[PDB]
DNA sequence: CCGACAGCGCATCAGC
DNA sequence: GCTGATGCGT
DNA sequence: GTCGG
């Protein structure tokens, strides 16, 4: 994890690039090429020279070698603080901050003059219901939440999960689970014997409902039969600040596809990347729901039974890694 | 050169 | 009213 | 913007 002064510089700019690609430009894959050159520079341990050394890292190709170079002989980059300054650009960007808030929207606010939190405030009627509450806990999604705090979440939706129905099982996963000192939102997948792929939906409802009823889920951004998006937040105790509100998602998944969703949603990314390929090579195709064989010409066969993450492993002959292992 | 860069749930729009 | 597309978040 | 068939 070396140090941001080696090269935090670059990486600031190619984040700042990334994030006016995707609100602005509308270029999202060009957003994704900023954030891999970024990542790949945030990790190489030496104070970066020139273009040409960076040039060799793989996603840092001509042009973003040409912007280092820039960045090293003058200290900033002329195309960046350009948009930096230009009014619609940056109002734009700042904008989609907002959750509910993407470059559509926010484009469309900016050209009819609305441009910063106090404009959305003064005109709530052009606001759907999910960016209303984006925009009421705008300062609060932007907070990280310390693993305290998700121990102590994870304590409610726990208790709660297993007072509506004790044959429920919840996991939660994300960065929490691989034992993270912090996470950004909090990633609950529920499941129930009477639920699998095949038969027979009020089983997500009852959770979120309990949840609300305990006064832990405060708000709702979506919810359907299999997925709720919403807000939740700890009670304060008695004559203290009040905790700041979060994002929390719950998803209803099958039985006999919890485990997949278990293991991917628990992550890394880069380690679910490499185990797909792991798995590719022996003769698996894994995705979020299944595992399946493939054939000697790549037809996928039925999905193999899972009944915990080790089943995943088994099959590939990979050994039981455990969640804190899987950084990478 | 030029297509891939993931897939999907939900809310909402656009079209009929 | 319905069906498919789009915006959005992830 | 970068990679690679
Ligand atoms: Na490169
Ligand atoms: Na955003
Ligand atoms: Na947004
Ligand atoms: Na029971």
């Amino acid at each position: 994890a070396p140090q941001e002064t080696l090269n935090g510089g670059i990486t600031d700019m190619l984040t700042e690039l990334a994030n006016f690609e995707k609100n602005v430009s509308q270029a999202i894959h060009k957003y994704n090429a900023y954030r891999k050159a970024a990542s790949v520079i945030a990790k190489y341990p030496h104070k970066i020279k020139s273009g040409a050394e960076a040039k060799k890292l793989p996603g840092v190709g001509t042009k973003i070698a040409e912007k280092i170079d820039e960045f090293l002989a003058t200290g900033k980059l002329r195309k960046l603080e350009k948009i930096r300054q230009d009014d619609t650009s940056s109002s734009i960007n700042f904008l989609t901050r907002v959750s509910g808030i993407g470059p559509s929207a926010a484009r469309k606010f900016v050209d009819e003059g609305i441009k910063t939190l106090e404009d959305l405030r003064k005109n709530e009627d052009k606001l759907n219901h999910h960016q209303r509450i984006g925009l009421k806990y705008f300062g609060d999604f932007e907070k990280r939440i310390p693993r305290e705090e998700m121990l102590q979440m994870q304590d409610i939706v726990l208790n709660e999960v297993k007072k509506v129905d004790s044959e429920y099982i919840a996991t939660v996963c994300g960065s929490f689970r691989r034992g993270a000192e912090s996470s950004g939102d909090m990633d609950v997948l529920l499941t129930h014997p009477s639920f699998t792929s095949e038969s027979t939906p009020k089983l997500l409802h009852q959770v979120v409902e309990q949840l609300q009823k305990v006064h832990f889920i405060t708000d709702t951004l979506s919810k359907g039969e299999t997925k709720f998006m919403g807000v939740c937040q700890l009670p304060s105790k008695n004559d203290e600040k009040e905790y700041p509100h979060r994002r929390i998602d719950i998803r209803l998944i099958p039985k006999d596809q919890y485990y997949c969703g278990v293991l991917y949603f628990t992550g890394s990314d880069i380690f679910n990347k490499n185990m797909r390929a792991h798995a590719l090579e022996k003769g698996f195709t894994i995705n979020e729901y299944t595992i399946r064989p493939l054939g000697v010409t790549g037809v996928a066969g039925e999905p193999l039974p899972v009944d915990s993450e080790k089943d995943i492993f088994d099959y590939i002959q990979w050994k039981y890694r455990e969640p804190k292992d899987r950084s990478e």
